[PDB]
């Protein structure tokens, strides 16, 4: 019928167009009111009750505002209320892919669950897209205001996974090259520079009780568009580079200080394994009837709609025997009886652990002999290794060498801008690791024994000295004359 | 040692370890699944805040108060036993709470068990027990010099009064300890400051409160034969106006039209899945959502999942409750017809709520309609907004203190603040909604409505000329 | 010219069009940089150092806003480019008038120091406006912009300070644009953006939090055809937030304001005015010279009157600005003029202006029945009057407020407050009277209270709230207290 | 007398001492609301409206936070009340040395003004505080409230200003602590900073992203090569360099804005002009004159921004080059940017070279095309200085940390333990040329004089340099 008014804390009073409303009000869009945003961290910052519902809606309308005012101020590109649909419907649905508890499911559950498949939020979002449209009659609704299904449809999917076919070249179908600037608002996959940052900024800072530093709406003020390499794409004025590069400081600064936090994560970690000892017998119904597992429901959208953090609860209020593994670990969680924290540390110089090597890092640690006098002997089943991949979203690469930039005396042509062009302040390297472990045996003498494996092992590795480690393990750090 | 908590309202907390061994056990971690405004996060998409949260910074402020107490008066002698009681009962004063807060014990609990009488604050106190034998912290109470047959008793009676001087878990010379948690002579109490803050943060609507003003402000002096908290004269107008913004938050947030309609379809989902859910409590014992209030372990495992289980079912038994859920999530909503007050003299007693769909649905607008409504396709929702106390000023019942004598409590009546202050304290509202959404129904809905206003006499609805154009006129008290 | 971004706390980054940039970058409007907003509230409130110059800007944005909003939602209302412009000009130049510390400036001094005169900030800004335009060869460049100076002056003057009888009393607009002249000044309830950005800034610079959302009403805002006028029109469901409003602005009022404190300084500052008010020159047009209670009468003159007045009194070395400079000092180091305390006419009763002169000698021909040391006299008493209301004396502002319905947008509608609630205030307008006393040592404070005490009994006034405690003596001779 | 309370928006309510109250309510700390906390950011940001004296308030206030909160967890520290009111003392009278327009004042002014003398706002603040003291009787209120004026006074100023081996007079070796509260000598981290990030982020429209309410929570004392110094939760390392990342980009989006800076030049120029003519009296009536009245603190206590309208609105001629400056301020017509560029080699511009370079930019030779020619006196070129607070050095590496397994035990925490996605170097120079002539033209020429000067010098390429230059870019084969 006519606009919807929703108030926001973050935003505000946000207008939604009818369209927008008919798909928040789907099974597949509500579902995100039950997937905490981030995930464990609720369980260390008791103000992250928010949910990935309300995150949807900010990047919509971020995503509205940002192509409206480019359509503003520059009438000459002919952006469409169609163009600015499509667009805003991209942001709202880009989330529809996430599973509980948000990262612990795709970061850490399906990985263990299913090594083999390669599943990311991104395609279980364009999966459920797809389910959400065909199942409520939405084709229908698109046509009534102007949208073309077949080719707006395919705009969408492309604007939250990229090129749907390999091209070998302009690789996209829903739209040509003179609105190649449409694909850089939703997700940037250029250098990452786009409005779904921009909400969960302001958006987790609010409920986490810290401040955001990056100003979004400045940003959207100085955007225009200019023609790059024969594409026109989004170019932010020259005087706001040092902005670009303080939001992915800002980026990084609330993954160190909250997303990964060593306890919100561990107890990912332990929600995780109590999921897969619970894998076997949790029963979740999809199309037709069929039973699908917690592991197998990404291959059917309607059992996947039903899969929500209220796993969790299933799992912890359960009384069957067989569940009696799962429901401990949870429990444990409850008591705040978690796997403790032994210590950080780096890789020096090039070292660079891979993804298949993490299963054996338990193992390392428990071989490291250290030269000390312990009560108790620990396998490796009794320590955790979590590898932590830091970096500016782009490896190793500076992404401000891949932002296109404009001057004010010449407002339509595009220029780059080095990193020694803006200050010697900067970062010289780009990403990181960071190696945390923690002990499943948390009595006093067990702990001790996991601190000195631990430091033993740091030294054996050449790894970075752990910040405490004269006290935790005064007896293995004289050993390494590299540390002292 | 003490605990540090990162809260967005407060900033960092510092949690005593007996407060970190009471909410590190299921009967406290349970609020972290109930959502401090039930409904309201399906209008307001901020409001995902659990009672959880809620709790903490009850318990900080309830700290903060009485700190600050004993140390602008050590002649009170509050000792560190006392502030811990009073931040253990600040903890634990949401612990009764139910599935979507407010929407259990104000619709599900009266609607399912008329024949019992429910509070969440009764059941914060069985909760409280439950926790303290379950977990074995009586010990642990005892190692930090608390006395748990005194102190348990104190902490009980914070939270739900007297089980003379009518308390025995401190005397008289204490009496101003159990104004800061649960406030029974005027409800200014730190549960409130918590909330306004939290609730607007979460909302979007800023909150007009200032409680650390207040409390910077706050002395005991004796009054009548007590020692009790009064407020600096100068503040009676930002007491006047903390109730003016409880007052806001209700008619915005707390009773939107919108959110109470869907408190009232959840409830009814309740209602209609009440003889199939089956919760464990105590010895394998099965309970029903309406029963599991009689056996804290049971109760322990009733939250706002109760929702998704419903949702979720593949149990034919539950096909109704399910389908009203549904309906939730595709925004198919009762709708709302309208809204009017009672005129002069009227007060509409909770044994008439049942027969007010009736009343509605008997009313004859002088108009054509295509369809023919009934009882059943009618709400009707009876709201009673205050300012805590009935017909009462709650600020008639509050001490204050002067600059030239600190030490003398006084009297501030409402004629020696302002004459732009209400001039009642209690109102009714009846809202009026439809089970019928096709424009028809609403039409004709709005019809019997209005009809039924002017025959009641209540207020014309502010929309009233609009929606029934032809039944307005015949109403000389509305023009 | 192009647009300029401008970086506001409250509003964010604002976009300037380079018409207004240029009313900006001229001596009458940055003028408003040494204001300040609040007066004497600087000296209570030390957030509260914000300047009618950041006050003006915000106001034009949110004029702009509206008139935008309005537009995009209904295009049938043909709002010009040129309109927007024309509200949000006068949206800017609202507060031009505004003398030195604001409020104090034509609250206070001009009525003591020009009886005679009849002056207001609003007819001030009119005249600023007219010597901006002026001075600053602005005529052409507002043609160069697609304005008509003639009407569109005339159109600015008005929405500032209403109809320069009819049904129709404006000359600048015809009566299809008549929601233009409700967004800046809003004559018929004072609803207007002028509050929006006031109760935002002052909440953000005081530290209290501010309960209405403009932005909200922004978005439900609609015109509508009332009694052959286009009107701005709410949403039926927004009244409350009405209500709200003007309560917000009253406890603004209450706890900011007028604060007891910032309303002495203000007193002080402007006794200290009227005895520098003979050796202040300040040079006008062709040279001539005005005092600080004569420069409004040109305008050359009052581009130059600014709250610096204040320093050149307090650092002045001339023996002839002696006794102005004593009394600023006085404020320095915090030697105020002490409160007495604080009352209300009962009921109905209402104090005139005409009146407000006779009050000290009231309150000293009071005869206690004390033993006292000292006795007072009518100059060492001051009696402060505050008109406490919802904007339009005792009328309910809601009362002029159209409204419209979800399921008839375009039919205009009342509310009346019993259809709303029996929780808001049954009158809406008020007195308190204050009483100070200029002789601050302890004897003649206690004196001072007792004579004030017996004065609320002599006239029914109300007991002041600590009568009991300052006046034990006094207070039971009356036993309706 | 009793404690007051204050509404301050940052802090909320502010409890202060009577004591603190009474230095407050003299003209020597009035003075401060006349006094622009960021000089000329104001007009650029019209939010920073705030002054020197409601972050005097804040800054007293945090420094009493922070000694109580250290006392309340380590009694064995024996803080005293009289410890306590020395620290807000100091705190709330840091500031009192600011001149007009804060740091324009002692940057650009007096230098120009006075290029012979050595003067810091912090040793007008030690003057300004001894004024104080002195004219106001305050010494006889000290030792009512049990503090010892000879030994406090001394601490007091050597909390601001530093020592007048263990230097200092006012406290000994095991109070060492005390001293890192105000003004922190050793690595900047201090209560002063703490709350103008707070206040400038509110003001500015920016929002700042270091929390010093937590860093409160976790700080210690602990023995540190045989002094008790402050020590901070290892874990809270990231933070700490979190701090000065924000200071950074408060200086470079505000504090430093290079519109902000060319009005605060402007300023200078006009009160440059107008030297010779205001005058000031200071003790037994004597006059000063605005560079002079640094020399007398009953002078200096009149000298605030006040003078910027004092020389604004003056009819006298003498002062008719003064005052143009301003109505040019005023109409914004300000001095033009030409742009910004950095060295690349290691020796930072000197002081004493700053007056050459303009000389220097109007000496290159671009090879183009010119309708004027430009001279020395038509450049502006100011250098800045942005560092982490030490010069080189990185300042966390003058921290002290503790674990929460031994909190006694102070241990150190490099950079490589932390992160490798931090700053290598700590510490850069920034150089921006104006033009005075601001006609199309002139600034035509002014741009390629520029970017010739930074090529001739092997300063880095200008941002825009391509654009506003593209004749002159091409010559160097290292900009591409
Ligand atoms: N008074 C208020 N102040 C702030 N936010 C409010 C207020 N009232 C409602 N909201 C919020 C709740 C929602 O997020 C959003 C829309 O609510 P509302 O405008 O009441 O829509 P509605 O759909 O209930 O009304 P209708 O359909 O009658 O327009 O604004
Ligand atoms: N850098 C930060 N800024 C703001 N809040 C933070 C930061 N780091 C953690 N928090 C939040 C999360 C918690 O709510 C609270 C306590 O976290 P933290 O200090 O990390 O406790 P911890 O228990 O993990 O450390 P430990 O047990 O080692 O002392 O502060
Ligand atoms: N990095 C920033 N972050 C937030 N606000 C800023 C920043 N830089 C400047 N501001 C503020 C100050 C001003 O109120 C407003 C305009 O500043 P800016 O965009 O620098 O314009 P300018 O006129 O100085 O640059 P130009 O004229 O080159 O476009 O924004
Ligand atoms: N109602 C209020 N809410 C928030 N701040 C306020 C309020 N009233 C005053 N303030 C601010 C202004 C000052 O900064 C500070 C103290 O003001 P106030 O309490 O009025 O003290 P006072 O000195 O005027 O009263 P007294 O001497 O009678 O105790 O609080
Ligand atoms: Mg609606
Ligand atoms: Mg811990
Ligand atoms: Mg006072």
């Amino acid at each position: 019928d006519t606009m919807k008014v929703i108030n926001d804390p973050i935003h505000g009073h946000i207008e939604l167009h009818p369209l927008l409303v008919r798909i928040i009000d789907t099974p597949q869009f509500q579902r995100l009111r039950y997937i905490k945003q981030l995930g464990g961290g609720y369980y260390v910052f008791p103000g992250a009750s928010h949910n990935r519902f309300e995150h949807s809606l900010g990047v919509g309308y971020l995503a509205g505002c940002l192509v409206h005012a480019l359509g503003e101020k520059q009438p000459e590109l002919q952006i469409s209320e169609r163009d600015v649909l499509c667009v805003q419907i991209a942001g709202l649905c880009r989330n529809l892919g996430h599973g509980p508890f948000s990262h612990m499911f795709d970061g850490r559950f399906i990985p263990l669950a299913r090594p083999e498949v390669k599943w990311t939020h991104e395609q279980g979002s364009v999966m459920m897209f797809e389910h959400l449209i065909n199942s409520n009659g939405i084709k229908p609704v698109m046509e009534q205001y102007g949208l073309i299904p077949e080719e707006d449809i395919c705009f969408i999917k492309e604007q939250i996974v990229g090129p749907l076919e390999s091209p070998v070249l302009w690789p996209y179908k829903g739209r040509p090259e003179n609105k190649s600037f449409l694909y850089e608002i939703v997700s940037n996959k250029r250098n990452g520079i786009d409005v779904d940052k921009w909400d969960y900024f302001a958006r987790d800072c609010h409920h986490l009780g810290i401040q955001n530093n990056f100003d979004y709406k400045r940003f959207i003020k100085f955007a225009r568009v200019c023609e790059v390499d024969n594409e026109l794409r989004i170019c932010a004025r020259d005087k706001e580079v040092g902005n670009l590069y303080d939001m992915f400081h800002t980026r990084n600064s609330l993954h160190r200080r909250a997303y990964q936090h060593k306890v919100g994560n561990i107890i990912d970690t332990m929600i995780t394994d109590a999921f897969l000892k619970a894998d076997d017998y949790i029963e979740i119904t999809g199309a037709g009837g069929k039973k699908y597992r917690i592991s197998t429901a990404i291959d059917d959208m309607e059992a996947y709609t039903k899969l929500t953090d209220n796993i969790f609860l299933e799992i912890l209020y359960s009384t069957d025997p067989k569940l009696k593994d799962a429901r401990e670990i949870l429990k444990q969680i409850e008591y705040r009886n978690l796997f403790k924290y032994v210590g950080e540390t780096q890789p020096t110089g090039q070292i660079k652990i891979k993804r298949e090597d993490y299963e054996s890092l338990p193992k390392e640690v428990a071989s490291a002999k250290p030269k000390v006098l312990l009560d108790v002997k620990l396998k490796a089943e009794d320590f955790i290794v979590d590898v932590i991949n830091m970096d500016y979203g782009m490896q190793e690469k500076n992404p401000i060498d891949h932002v296109s930039f404009y001057c004010k005396t010449a407002p339509n042509r595009a220029i780059r801008i080095t990193k020694n062009q803006v200050s010697q302040l900067l970062p010289e390297k780009f990403a990181e690791q960071l190696i945390r472990v923690y002990c499943k045996k948390v009595d006093r003498k067990s702990l001790y024994a996991a601190r000195q494996y631990f430091v033993q092992w740091c030294a054996d590795r050449n790894f970075t000295k752990p910040q405490d480690g004269d006290v935790i393990a005064p007896l293995i750090t004289p050993q390494k004359k590299e540390w002292n």
